[PDB]
């Protein structure tokens, strides 16, 4: 029954006081500094964002106030000997009530402050990468202490000094020399000493910083070298740059067969650009060109992991450790504009190139096929079917059709679409599902590939039109002598075979071999791999067979049966092998090897 | 052209200032409650972990003085009219200085403050969610008004009030009538509303904080209904009682066929619990791309970053562990030391409990290896350290030729019965034994005496070349073993020649191999299990300029014997019957992509071969 105990016989009598809320800083620090962000090596990434905001603010100043534009570069220092790590730029510069509001107080960032002051978000908006005001802490979980000398840009402003250890105390002085912008100082913890390597931190800025806007110089080398593709125009972009920025986003040597240049921004600011693997079997996701997250599982569809690229947008929200507010109240829109939008990509692929395409397919035909059954909402479905190509019965062997051009041809009387999953074509042409529907002008989609008998039940519909399984709706020898011919092959293949019926539609093969249970069918192909025994083989699928009297070799075993009893025997078998072969049933044939080899040496003997 | 800004000409001239840092207020609220929880449904899991830590910081106030213990529950109280939800609990409470202290201050958390006071470290330490001090105000994220009751459990306490709306100042009065225990009412945003209903409440306790220490009622409904199976002995736990904690964790309705309670305290204080589901695995389950972690008993929600081998992914349970790092957020700090530690801890044990489950039942790991053998062989290709890819090794088994049909060996026990100094493996691919044993590659191997195992499923030509040695011996395919070890001299030189003429285009070398018997042809590769990896899933005249078929011919072969006089009588069918020679090899070899071409040069060579008759 029920049991509660919230009740509403309560009131106030008391007197409401005015608290402000607080906050510790030594237990805030301790959290931003160990239990903040994932990898420790992201102190040089939030680093090197402080020194091209500080650049940015610095060229938006210079702009504004019209006059020259000095030198603004990145100088990333590491001293193995000391253990210290440099990172020093040419930015605005801080002045002592600036540091110490900016870089004494959690928090409090100037760049958001700067940004709020900017009133036309078209210049530096887009750019200035700080948001939060703890990127700066970031550098305590690597540091015993830091040191930070910082001078600001103004005509006048003198240098100053800033030391701090993390723990809630900062001893900032005043300074003499330093140069125009930020030097930071980072002495390496005796655990983080690894960070004193040239080879980590250079794969480290590689890994986050590789996209600055501005010169970035490790030892004094400049190693960005990257100028973002993804931001300029689609047209000014060469297909070369594509090549090699394909082969850095996905970490691979091949080219892309398809590339999407994606910078339409209804919901969300997007500067994307998507690459297709040449390569038959993970999109980097970029905010204000510093790297999120390379997997970035969340911004895509799990079926659409197999294209690369990179999903550049300043107007995602981030979370506090700097990565993807996953499963946020706006994210899930940009998912299905990305979704629609590579699947409307790829529709115009197939129509501008249909063999490109049609390559294209099996390489990612699971992808789809894993998108459909995977899908949630109905609707999502019907767009990834349009992207399916299947063989159809009305069309030649070798050529694929889509869903839309199939119903494009459909009878106006009927609503449903018929199709067939078989493992090859001349198998499907003969089972009786699909002659039942030959007595009549309709037209079937032979289906092939695997999984696709399992997207079809979870599709179920396509253009308001059902998709209804065919299974579920159930010169010559005289005739005399072909006849007791067909009696004997029912004894010796009496197992294998359940009845023997003659072809009048053969040109050069004495025999194929029909099913009646294309269900069945698959699982006879599945156990090849394993437990393949012949005397088991009949009992599991029952093969029919076909014959012709035409053939030459059909006309020889007429003597054979009688001449030759023994040869008669085991070429009966050999020809039920090849139908076995011809129609696709048996994917290796070492099993006829053996007996092959054997009947080769007394089909020679009089030779 | 290095050129550098950074220089030591800097000196200091000043005399230092005292500073200590600062935090705003407003802006570390808009951070926790806009930018900090990915999923905005964590407010009532943090809520819920705090009422858990009150209950258990009144038990353990109540059992150090060691009186009586009252009632103790967590109460969900929605009213969907209002728009609001109820957080009750009847924990310590708090009085007007730890309201201050506690709720008015980011980052300090009294948990902590408890924990450190406790001066034991045994008895509550490891059963306290609350240790960041900003849980609380992720109740923010969806509510523009919240509203706090408390008093404290003491002799005598008051109750109070406690009002905010996020914007850095909150209001703190006294209230009358107050019941022991927190009570916690949240007043839902506009765009937040879907949490004032029972199904979405529902949902979200369920998917974070089942396992909650205490009963947790949910308009009087109590959802608890598991009592983490996990924590108590393991031989305290029935089969029974596992078996409903798998259709929970494992989102199935089968039977466990494997129960592995892992509690080990040395390397990590892990307290975890696998399962290995008794259906087989869906082959289009595996394409697609397991445990969950369970920290003071609540759920992290960190499915993702593998933290258990990704061959591994076929077990279900959960991986309960107090000491792994959370970040203010609650998940996991991916690709941390101690994270992968665990995962290699966990890897061992894992590989170790299968292997005492096949030494205790023979016919049950039998079974299991032919359902999820698929994930060990695709755990070996894909290791990085050799070392491990032998421990996933003593999991495999196979059938060699020394056993009889059906009996499986392990890789470990193969080696133990090898010659007194043989450093090499041998094993064949093959569908089944009798395709194996008739093969023509073991009949050359007859002419030795050694023992060989045969790979019978797919994929594993593949593993065992990435394993490429085991126990310090290495692992030679019998193909491999061949390259690298009737008819006069006279009449085989011309036919042996006149086949490359016939065959330049196809084949490179062939030459005479004694050791076949009833085999006319073989072909052997270099890198057979290689060329078989590439002719099958990445796929006449431009495979056999990168393959390089090496084929062999056995003249004491009555076929072989017979090509004397079919060469020069009827040179036409001479021909056509060394391509049929040619292309048997293959099929031998597993090389042909598509036998669909060779009947037709097949069924048209029987016509001319034996039309005399
Ligand atoms: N090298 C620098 N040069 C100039 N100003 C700087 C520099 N580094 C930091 N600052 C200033 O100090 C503030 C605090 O640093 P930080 O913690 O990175 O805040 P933020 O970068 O703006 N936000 P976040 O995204 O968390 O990094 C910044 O917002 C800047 O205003
Ligand atoms: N329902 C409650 N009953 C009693 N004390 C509470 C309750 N909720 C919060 N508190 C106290 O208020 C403090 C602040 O809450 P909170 O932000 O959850 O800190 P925390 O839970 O200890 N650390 P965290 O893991 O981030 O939740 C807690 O540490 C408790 O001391
Ligand atoms: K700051
Ligand atoms: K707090
Ligand atoms: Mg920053
Ligand atoms: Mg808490």
């Amino acid at each position: 029954p029920l049991h509660s105990i919230i009740s509403s016989t309560e009131s106030v009598q008391g007197s409401t006081s005015k608290h402000e809320f607080q906050a510790e800083t030594k237990k805030l620090l301790d959290i931003v500094a160990r239990s903040l962000y994932s990898e420790k090596e992201v102190f040089i990434r939030e680093l090197i964002s402080n020194a091209s905001d500080a650049l940015e603010k610095l060229r938006h100043k210079l702009v504004s106030d019209g006059q020259a534009l000095p030198e603004m570069e990145i100088h990333l220092q590491t001293n193995a000997e000391k253990g210290t790590i440099t990172i020093q730029d040419t930015g605005i510069g801080m002045t002592q009530e600036e540091l110490v509001s900016n870089l004494g107080t959690i928090a409090r960032s100037g760049s958001k402050a700067f940004l709020d002051a900017l009133q036309n978000q078209a210049e530096a908006s887009s750019k200035i990468i700080g948001q939060f005001g703890v990127g700066f802490y970031s550098a305590f979980m690597v540091a015993d202490r830091v040191e930070v000398y910082s001078r600001s840009a103004a005509p006048g402003s003198l240098g100053y000094q800033w030391l701090s250890d993390g723990s809630g105390v900062f001893e900032i002085a005043e300074a003499s020399g330093v140069r125009t912008g930020t030097k930071i100082i980072i002495h390496l913890k005796s655990d983080c000493k690894e960070f004193s390597s040239e080879a980590r931190v250079r794969d480290v800025v590689t890994k986050y910083s590789n996209f600055v806007s501005f010169p970035l110089y490790l030892n004094g080398r400049r190693m960005n070298t990257l100028q973002a593709i993804w931001m300029m125009d689609p047209k000014d972009v060469g297909e070369w740059q594509h090549e090699e920025f394909y082969r850095y986003v996905a970490q691979a040597h091949d080219k892309p067969r398809y590339t999407l240049h994606y910078k339409t921004d209804a919901p969300l600011n997007i500067r994307s650009i998507f690459y297709v693997p040449d390569m038959k079997p993970s999109v980097a996701l970029y905010s204000r060109k510093v790297l999120i997250q390379t997997k970035a599982t969340d911004i895509l569809p799990k079926w659409l992991r197999f294209i690369r690229g990179v999903v550049d947008s300043e107007d995602i929200p981030l979370n506090l450790s700097r990565e993807l507010l996953q499963e946020s109240a706006l994210i899930r829109k940009l998912r299905d504009v990305l979704q629609q939008r590579l699947i409307k990509f790829f529709i115009d692929q197939s129509k501008k190139d249909a063999e490109k395409y049609a390559k294209f397919f099996e390489d990612y035909g699971l992808f789809m096929r894993e998108g459909i059954v995977t899908a949630t909402e109905q609707e999502v479905k019907e767009d990834i079917a349009k992207l399916l190509r299947y063989e159809s019965s009305a069309l030649p062997s070798g050529q694929l059709t889509s869903l839309s051009e199939y119903a494009s041809r459909m009878r106006a009387g009927t609503r449903n679409i018929y199709y067939l999953c078989a493992p090859n074509r001349h198998l499907a042409e003969h089972s009786p599902y699909y002659e039942a529907m030959k007595k009549k002008d309709t037209e079937v989609l032979f289906c092939f590939e695997q999984f696709d008998e399992l997207t079809l039940l979870h599709l179920r519909e396509f253009d308001k039109k059902k998709l209804i399984s065919v299974e579920t709706d159930i010169e010559c020898l005289s005739e005399k002598e072909t006849e007791e011919l067909m009696a004997w092959m029912r004894n010796v293949l009496g197992s294998r075979v359940t009845n023997v019926k003659v072809t009048l539609r053969l040109d050069t093969h004495p025999a194929m071999v029909t099913v009646l249970e294309m269900g069945a069918a698959r699982h006879f192909l599945r156990m090849q791999q394993l437990a393949k025994t012949q005397e088991e083989r009949a009992q599991l699928l029952q093969p029919t067979l076909e014959i012709n009297p035409r053939h030459a070799l059909i006309k020889k075993l007429n003597q054979l049966r009688a001449s030759e009893p023994g040869l008669a025997q085991l070429l009966v078998d050999q020809i039920y092998e090849n139908a076995m072969i011809a129609a696709g049933l048996v994917d290796d044939p070492r099993a006829m090897v053996g007996r092959l080899n054997e009947l080769l040496v007394k089909a020679l003997e009089r030779h």
